[PDB]
């Protein structure tokens, strides 16, 4: 039905990450189609992601060990360790960007599937001048502390500041002191979007970081039309198709995925969800996102009521551009056919 990720020790963030990009059609004929050259910077590591994502869809097994990909993998310091809990939304990134700069063929993919374009503006109140600024990105980090639900941290990254008094701006322009109204703005958006719920406080007291377990809730219908350069100075509406799920502290938690089946049609019109949990895959009532993901009180018996915030909440949540108008064709080459 859906095979699992062996734990190689601490690789939760691993088989997050590759089963939800392995779960996005785009993606998955994307690698399986790729177009090696041999002066290509990620080689191997390629034909690892295709021999994973080749043994998630036909291997008779219910689990990959994805221990070759992982003696390929280089993040910044030359190893990729098997017992080191890395964090999902940098490992994402670094798969991502290592996929990009794979071919110019996968960087158009990637930019197209998962990147987009945020504007940094500047408006002085007093003197004509502006400055705007591009900023690429591959996710959008996302505020939880404070904020009860994902429009409300979207309303924070989208905050029109105005610079006044003590924090007044210099515009390079005329070299005066001014008042100025910066914002930022999504000029353009992916056909993946993804969200980094960000659950962590740096207590400067403690100076140690913090996880924040309040309830902050997210719609499986997202309408980004108020966040777009348009509207502040192709489709707008997303559908939530998947969720990484963070349990613990930012030491010593674990992550798995609630993932929305989007390559089976019959079964993406019954709305079928799956939970991927290491090894372990099983299908998921998605009326239970909102008690898994939302974060918040909840109680239990001790006789009396005892209250205490859910440690589980959402670390990830991907959303796919709504599309007006299909069965998957994935092409494997016929060699990993032959090894699978
Ligand atoms: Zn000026």
């Amino acid at each position: 039905r859906f095979v699992g990720l062996t734990n190689l020790g601490a690789t939760c963030y691993l088989a997050s990450t590759i089963q939800q990009l392995y779960m996005i059609p785009e993606a998955r004929q994307a690698v399986f189609t790729a177009k090696y050259s041999e002066d290509m910077k990620h080689k191997t590591t390629l034909l690892e992601l295709q021999k994973m994502f080749t043994y998630l869809m036909e291997s008779e097994c219910k689990a990959y060990n994805p221990r070759p990909f992982c003696k390929t993998y280089t993040m910044d310091k030359q190893p990729l360790n098997t017992g080191e809990q890395k964090d999902m939304t940098e490992f994402f990134t670094d798969l991502i960007t290592k996929i990009e700069e794979m071919s110019p063929e996968l960087k158009n993919t990637v930019k197209s599937l998962f990147g987009g374009v945020i504007t940094n503006n500047v408006v002085s109140l007093d003197c004509e001048h502006v400055s705007q600024t591009a900023e690429e990105f591959y996710t959008v980090r996302c505020q939880v502390a404070d904020m009860k639900n994902i429009y409300e941290s979207l309303d924070e990254v989208t905050i029109k500041d105005t610079l006044e008094g003590d924090n007044m701006y210099t515009c390079s322009h005329c070299g005066k002191k001014v008042r100025a109204e910066k914002r930022a703005c999504f000029k353009k958006l992916p056909r993946i979007l993804s969200f980094n719920t960000m659950r962590y406080t740096f207590n400067m007291v403690t100076m140690m970081k913090e996880k924040v377990n309040t309830h902050f809730s997210f719609p499986l219908r997202l309408d980004m039309t108020p966040y777009t350069e348009d509207f502040l100075m192709e489709s707008y509406e997303y559908d939530l198709i998947g969720v990484t799920v963070h349990t613990g502290t930012a030491d010593g938690g674990h992550y798995y995925s609630f993932i929305r089946d989007i390559v089976n049609p019959h079964a993406y019109k019954n709305n079928k969800w799956y939970l991927f949990n290491d090894a372990e895959v099983k299908p998921f009532d998605s009326a239970q996102l909102a008690s898994e993901c939302f974060g918040g009180e909840m109680t239990t018996k001790t006789f009396m009521d005892f209250s205490f915030e859910k440690t589980h909440s959402a670390y990830m949540l991907f959303y796919k551009r709504m599309e007006p108008e299909r069965e998957y064709k994935f092409d494997v080459s016929s060699e990993l056919l032959e090894w699978i």
